[PDB]
C-alpha cells in the first residue's frame, strides 16, 4: 500500500470523512485520487476553513480533519486557531510541504520550521522524519486531538512523502481505541460528594467542556437534586443549560469583583468545565468572598493549575457530571424560582433596538434553533433573551477572535441539518471571514446570517468610554452593503430597516430552502 | 507582605521544604532571608544540582524545588532535565533572571528568551509579567509539575521582584488542593475487567510509572489473580515489581521483534505506567504477533497517542491498578513458576566480572537496599542478579543521559535515610557529574558508590561490533583515579582489584558512618 | 559516494580538521572509518567538550566542529553554549539523532523536536528531512557560524542518514566561499572620519570582536592617530588591545552610572567590536552625561539593535578597524600618558593575596602567555597586573558562566602550541568542568591551571555584601583537595600555601612537559 491509500484508511476507520480545506500545489498529492467516500468542503480563505471545521467538530463533538497549504495557508488560518485553542475545539490541521528534495533551498511553498510556525496554539505539532511515518505521525494527530483536554494540533507532509509505500506494520494504527474517560477516584469523589451535600447554600457555574461533552442534562439533574442556582462561566464560548430553567441565573459578567460580589453567600462554589475564571474586563478585587469556597472540574491540566483560588479535579467532564448527578443527595431546600422574563425595549419605528432583534428571533425561531453570536456589543441581551432548551444550541468565539461566528455557522449547519442555524453578527465582525459566505451558497448549507448594522465597533466605543479615551482612530465602519456582499457570494439577501421589515424578512428566510442574509438596521 | 514572604509561604503550604541549587546574584533576593524552616542543599555544578533533586523526588514520591542561575545554571542542567522528562519528574525548576531594569540592554546574566531555554525538556516554562505575578506562577509551576503525568517544570524570576509588595489576594494561592486521581469510568472499566477475566494467557508489563505512584502492591495481587507473567517494559527508569515473585519474567529487551516474539501467543498483553514502548536498537519486525492484542494504561497523553499498537486508557496509575486489582477475577490458572537462579560465572583470584559484582552485592547488601544503574553495558545482568522486593529500588537514567546515578544516589539517600542506597556506576558514567561526591561528603549523605572500572565505553564497543564499525574514536577512558577523585570531593575512597577485595571493599562501606566509593577493577 | 564520505569531504574541503566529541550510540555510523586525516579530541563531559572547541576557536579565529550525543549531551552543553553566544564563537555542534525509522516511536536517544532544544542560544538550528540533504545542511551550518556576527549552530542527524547514497550535485558545495567582510560605504566612512578627526576629546571603547578579528594592532594605530584613552568595554570576553601601551586605561566598571561618568568630558566616544554595553551591578544613571556623543561599530545587528543611546554601524570589525586607522589624520594633540604601576599589596609569609599572585605571574610568565580568567572576585586586579601585549592573551566566559575557563584553556592551548597558557581559576568555578582535566592529561596539552583556593564563592559574598542580604545559604565551598581531583585525572599538581611556595610551583610548571595544576591557598 502506499502512505496516501494507508493513511486515508486510517482516517475512515478513525471515523474522519471529511475534508475541510483550501488547496495547493503541495497538497495536490493528497488531495488526487480522494476516495469517493470522503467529501471535501471548499472555502475561499483559510480563517474560513478553519472556521467551518470548527463549527463542525463543535457541533458534531467529534474531530474534524483541515487541509491547508504549506506557511501562508496556516497562517492565514491562526487567527481561527486561536479560538480553537480556547475551545478546546477536537481539529486535526494538515498542511502541505516542499518536496523533500526541495526543502533544504528553501523552494517557494517550503513551510519553514514548520512545527514552530502554529505555537502556541495547539496541542501537538510535527513534522514525519520519513514518508514511511507519515501513517504513524497522522495517528499521533488524531488522537492527541481527541484525548481530553481536546484541541487542535498540527501535522506538515511534504508532498512526495504520499505516494511512497506505507509500512505493513501501520495496520496497528487503524483500530486504536484511545480513552480518556476518566473520573476521580471513589474515596475521593465520596468525599467531593459529602461536601456538596452538606453546603447549605450551594452554586453552581458551568462552562463550555459541558456542552462539549453532552454533560448539560446530568448538570440539570445535578443543579435540581442541589437545589442550586447555576451561572455561566464568563467569556462563554457555548451554553451548557437551559436558559429557562428554573436554577438558570445567566451568563456571569467577566470582572473579578463582580462574579466574587454574586457568589457572596455561597458557601461552596462548584464549577463545571470552565476555566477559572475567564475575566475580560479590569475589575479589581477579591477573587472570592470570606465564607465563599470554590472547587472546579476540569479537562483541562492548564486550566487547573492557574486558577487563583479553588481546589481543582482534572478529569472528563463527562464522566464527573454523570457520577455527580447521580451520587448527590436530593435537598430538602426550596428548587429557585426562575427569573422573570426579560423586560421590552420600547420600540418605535425606526431602526431596531437590539433587544427587539433578540426578542424577536426567540419569538419566530424553532425551539431547536442554534444561534452563533458574534455582535459583542450586545451579548448581555442576547444571554438574556433567548430561550435555549437545547444542548449546543450556542457559539460564541472562545478567545474574542473575530472572523469566528460566520464561517462556524456553516459548519455548525453541516453538522446539524435538522436544526436551523442563525448567526447573529456585528457589521464589524462580517467582515473579517465575509468569503465564507461562498461555501453556504455552494454547498446549499442553509443558515441564516443576520447582521446587526450599526456602522461602528460598538463594543470597541463602549470600553473606550469607560476609559475616558478620547480620540482614538478607527472605530467606525461606514458605507458597507452586505445584501450586495451576499449577491457577490451567491446568497439570497434581505434588508430590515424597522421591525415591520424584520418579521418580514425573518419569515422568508426561515422558509428558504438556502442560506439567506439580512442586513438590520439598528441604533447607533 | 512581600512577594518574597509569599513565595516562600505558598512553597512551605503546598509542602516544599528543600531547595536544591547552585546559587548566583540573580538569585540571592530569592536566597536571602532563606527562612529557618527550609533546608538548602548545595551542589558544585547544576546537572548534580537537577540529579540530585530528581532522585530526591523520584524516591520521595513529591515534587522537589530547584533554584539555578540564570540561563547558564538553566543550561548547564539541561541533560539532567532530559532524563526528568522521561521519567516524569515533579520537578520545579526556577532560575534567577536580571533586574527588570536591566533586561531590555541584556545586561551580563541576562536570560534572553527565558521560557524557550528549557524547551522541549519541561512540560511549562514561563517567566511573569510583573513582580505582583511571581506567586500566582510559582502555584502553577507547583501544580503543573505535581499533575499527571508528572514532570519538570521552569520559572525565571527577575531580581528586583523578590522585595515588591505582594497581591493581598495571593492567599488564596496557599492551600489549593489539585487532584489528578482519576481512573476509567465504571461501564467502560468493566469492559476492561471483562476483557481481563476472559483472556486465556495474558502477560502484564508494567513501567516506571508503576514505582512512581507506588502501585507495585497492586500490580503483584493484579498479576496473582490473572496468573499472569510480568515483564518490565525495556529500557526500565525504575523497577516497578518484586524481582523474585513468581510471576517475574524480567526486564524487557528493546527491541520491536525481540518484544513481539516475547509477548507470542499471549493473547491480552495489559502495559500498566509506561510508553509503548521505549525501544533501543534497531531490531526491526511486527510490533505484535498475530493473535496479540496490547490494552495500555498510561498517565501521558504523549504516550497514548505515539503508541504504534493498541488500545490505551489516559489514567493515574495508582487508582487504575488499585482498581483492577480488586476488581478481577481470580483465575483458576496455575501460578506462573519463578524463573531459576542466575547461573555462577567461573570467577578467577584477578579482575571481576560483572556478573560476580551483582551477585556480591546481592549476597551482602540490606534486603531494603536502594540501587542505581549507570553501568551501561551490565544493565540486563544486573536485573537477573539483583532481589529487589520493595518499591522504590532501582533508577536508572530514563532518556540515557549520563550523569543521572552519581547525584540522583545522593537525593534517594536523602529520601530514604534508612535504606543503603548503592549506586553502580561505570568508569565513563562516573565522570559526567562527577562533582556529586561533594554534596554526599558534606551534607554527610551516606550513598555507597561502585564504580565498575574497565577502562572504557563498554556499551558503545557492543553497539560498534554490532554495526560492524571500524576506527571509531574516543571509545577508551584510560589513567582515572576514582579513588583520588574521591578524595578531591571528601568521600572516603577503596579499591577492589578482586573478590576478596571486593568483600572486604564492600564490609567497610556497609559499616561506615558516611558515603564510601569502591573503585572495581572489572574486566574488559 | 556516501553522505558520510561527502560530508567530511565537505568538512575538509571548508578547512575542519578536528572533532571535539563525547561519543553515543547516534553518532557511531558518523565516527566509523573516521578520516586519517582528522583528529578527534575527546572530553569525558559535554560542558567540556564545547568549551574545549570554544577556546580552540576563539584562539584559532577558525570555526571548530563539534560532535554530542543526542539530546543529552546537548543539553550538557548548554552552559558551554550560553557563553559561546555571547563571545560570537564559531561552533559547529552536531549532534545524532535516532535512525528515523525509530523517530515516531520515541526511542530511547530520540532527541524530541531537536531544532528547538539549543534555541535560543544558537544562530541557526535544523534537522535534515532527508538523508542525501545532510552535506547540504552541513554546508549551511558552516557558513552560518562562520558569517558575521560569528555564533554557534546546531545540526541534528539521524544516524541511518551517512550510509544512504549521496546527491552528486552535492559537489557544489565543497569549495563555496562566503564573504562577510565588509565595511561602511565611501560616503558615510568620510562622514565619520571627519567627525573623529573633530573631536576635541575623542574615546576609544573596545570589544571581543576587535580581539576576534585581530583587529589589535589596527585600534593601536587609531588610538595614536586620535591621541586617544582606549577602554576596555565592560565584562570583556577578550583583551583588544596591549595593556601597556600609553593609551590603555584599562576595563570599564560594568555599571551604567560608572560608564557615563568615566566617558563625561568626551565629546565623540567610539565603541568598537563591543555590545553597548554589557553591564552586570545595578547602577543606575545617565547612560551619557550632557556633551558624549557615541558611535558604535559592532558586526551583530542584535548589538546595534539594542544599544539604548548612539549611532551604530553594522559592518566586518577588521575590515573597519583597518579602514578608520589608515584613513583618520594624524592628531596634533599629545599621546596620553602611561597609567602608572599598581602598588605592591602588602604580603606576609601566609595566605596569598590575590594581586600577589597576578603580580608574579607578570613577573614569571612569558611575555607572550596566554590567560584565562574565571577567578571571579579578583578581575579588576587581574587586569591591572597582567602586561598583555600581543592578540589572543585573555579569555572570560562571555555569558558569566562558570565551566568555561578549564576546558578552554586546553582548546586555546591546542590553538597555540607555543604559547604558553595560564588558566587563573577560583576554588568554586574550578569544580564546574573539573573533568576537562583528563583531556590535557591524555593529550599532553600543557596548560598550567592555577586554583585560587579560599574557599568560597567570593563573589557572591561581596554581591550579598552590597545588597545587604543576610542568611544566604550555599556561599562556602570547603573540603576540596584540588592536588587530588588532578592526580585522578592524570594531571601532576603542586600546592602554593605562601609565596616562596608559588614562586616554586610556578618555576616547576613553566618547566613541565605536559600539564599542571598548582593549588594556591588565597586569602579570604
Ligand atoms: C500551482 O499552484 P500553487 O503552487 O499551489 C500556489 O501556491 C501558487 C503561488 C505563487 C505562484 C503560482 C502558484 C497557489 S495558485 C492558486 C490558484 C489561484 O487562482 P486564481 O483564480 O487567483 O489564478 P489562476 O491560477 O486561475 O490564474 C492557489 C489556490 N494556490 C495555493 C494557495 C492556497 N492558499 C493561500 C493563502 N496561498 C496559496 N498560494
Ligand atoms: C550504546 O551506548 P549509547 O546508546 O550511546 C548510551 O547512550 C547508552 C544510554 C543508556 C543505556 C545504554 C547505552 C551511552 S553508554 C556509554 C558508555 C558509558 O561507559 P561506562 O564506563 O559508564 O559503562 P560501560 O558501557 O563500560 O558498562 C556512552 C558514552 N553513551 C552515550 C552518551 C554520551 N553522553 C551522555 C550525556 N549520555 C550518553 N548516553
Ligand atoms: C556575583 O556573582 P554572580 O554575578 O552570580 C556570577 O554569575 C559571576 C559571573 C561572571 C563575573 C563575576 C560573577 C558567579 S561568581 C560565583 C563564585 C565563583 O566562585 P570562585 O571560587 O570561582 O571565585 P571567587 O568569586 O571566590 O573569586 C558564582 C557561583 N556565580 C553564579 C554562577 C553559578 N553557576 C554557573 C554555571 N555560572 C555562574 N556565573
Ligand atoms: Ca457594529
Ligand atoms: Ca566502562
Ligand atoms: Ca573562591
Amino acid at each position: 500500500a502506499s502512505v496516501h491509500g494507508t493513511t486515508y484508511e486510517l482516517l475512515r476507520r478513525q471515523g474522519i470523512d471529511t475534508v475541510f480545506g483550501n488547496p495547493g500545489s503541495n497538497e495536490l498529492p493528497f488531495l488526487k485520487d480522494f476516495p469517493e467516500d470522503f467529501r471535501y468542503i471548499l472555502a475561499l480563505q483559510e480563517a474560513c476553513v478553519v472556521g467551518i471545521a470548527d463549527g463542525y467538530a463543535q457541533a458534531s463533538r467529534k474531530p474534524a480533519f483541515i487541509n491547508l497549504h504549506s506557511a501562508a495557508g496556516t497562517g492565514n488560518a491562526m487567527g481561527a486557531l486561536s479560538n480553537a485553542w480556547n475551545s478546546h475545539s477536537p481539529l486535526i490541521v494538515t498542511a502541505g510541504q516542499q518536496t523533500r528534495a526541495m526543502i533544504g533551498v528553501e523552494a517557494l511553498l517550503t513551510n519553514v520550521d514548520a512545527a514552530n510556525l502554529p505555537r502556541p496554539l495547539v496541542k501537538w505539532s510535527y513534522e514525519p522524519a520519513s514518508a514511511a511515518e507519515v501513517p504513524h505521525a497522522m495517528s499521533r494527530a488524531i488522537h492527541m486531538a481527541s484525548m481530553a483536554p481536546q484541541g487542535p494540533v498540527y501535522l506538515s507532509v511534504p508532498y512526495d512523502d504520499w505516494d511512497k509505500d506505507a509500512d505493513p506494520q501501520s495496520h496497528h494504527l487503524f483500530d486504536r481505541h484511545v480513552s480518556s474517560s476518566v473520573r476521580l477516584n471513589d474515596q475521593d469523589l465520596d468525599i467531593l460528594v459529602k461536601a456538596l451535600n452538606s453546603a447549605s447554600n450551594p452554586a453552581i457555574v458551568l462552562g463550555p467542556d459541558v456542552d462539549a461533552a453532552n454533560a448539560n442534562a446530568d448538570c440539570v439533574m445535578l443543579a435540581e437534586r442541589l437545589k442550586a442556582p447555576v451561572w455561566v462561566a464568563p467569556s462563554a464560548p457555548r451554553c451548557p443549560f437551559p436558559t429557562r430553567h428554573p436554577c438558570f441565573r445567566g451568563l456571569m459578567p467577566a470582572g473579578i469583583a463582580a462574579i466574587s460580589q454574586l457568589l457572596e453567600g455561597h458557601d461552596v462554589v462548584l464549577v463545571i468545565g470552565a476555566p477559572v475564571f475567564r475575566y475580560h474586563q479590569y475589575d479589581p478585587g477579591q477573587y472570592l468572598k470570606p465564607g465563599t469556597r470554590l472547587i472546579s472540574v476540569t479537562c483541562d491540566p492548564l486550566e487547573a493549575a492557574r486558577a487563583p483560588m479553588g481546589d481543582a479535579i482534572v478529569a472528563d467532564i463527562g464522566a464527573m457530571a454523570s457520577a455527580l448527578a447521580n451520587l448527590v443527595e436530593e435537598s430538602s431546600r426550596q428548587l429557585p424560582t426562575a427569573a422573570p422574563e426579560p423586560a421590552k425595549v420600547d420600540q418605535d419605528a425606526g431602526r431596531l433596538h437590539p433587544e427587539t432583534v433578540f426578542d424577536t428571533l426567540n419569538d419566530m425561531a424553532p425551539e431547536n434553533a442554534i444561534y452563533l453570536n458574534e455582535s459583542t456589543s450586545t451579548t448581555a441581551q442576547m444571554w438574556q433573551r433567548l430561550n435555549m432548551r437545547n444542548p449546543g444550541s450556542y457559539y460564541f468565539c472562545a478567545a474574542g477572535g473575530l472572523g469566528f461566528a460566520l464561517p462556524a455557522a456553516i459548519g455548525v449547519q453541516l453538522a446539524e441539518p435538522e436544526r436551523q442555524v442563525i448567526a447573529v453578527i456585528g457589521d464589524g465582525s462580517a467582515n473579517y471571514s465575509i468569503s465564507a459566505l461562498w461555501t453556504a451558497a455552494q454547498y446549499n448549507i442553509p443558515t441564516i446570517f443576520v447582521i446587526m448594522n450599526n456602522g461602528t465597533y460598538g463594543a470597541l466605543r463602549w470600553f473606550a468610554g469607560v476609559l475616558e479615551a478620547e480620540n482614538v482612530p478607527g472605530l467606525d465602519v461606514p458605507g458597507i452593503d452586505f445584501r450586495a456582499l451576499a449577491k457577490g457570494y451567491g446568497v439570497q439577501a434581505l434588508k430590515a430597516d424597522n421591525l415591520e421589515q424584520l418579521k418580514g424578512s425573518l419569515q422568508e428566510a426561515l422558509s428558504a430552502k438556502g442560506p439567506v442574509l439580512i442586513e438590520v438596521s439598528t441604533v447607533s
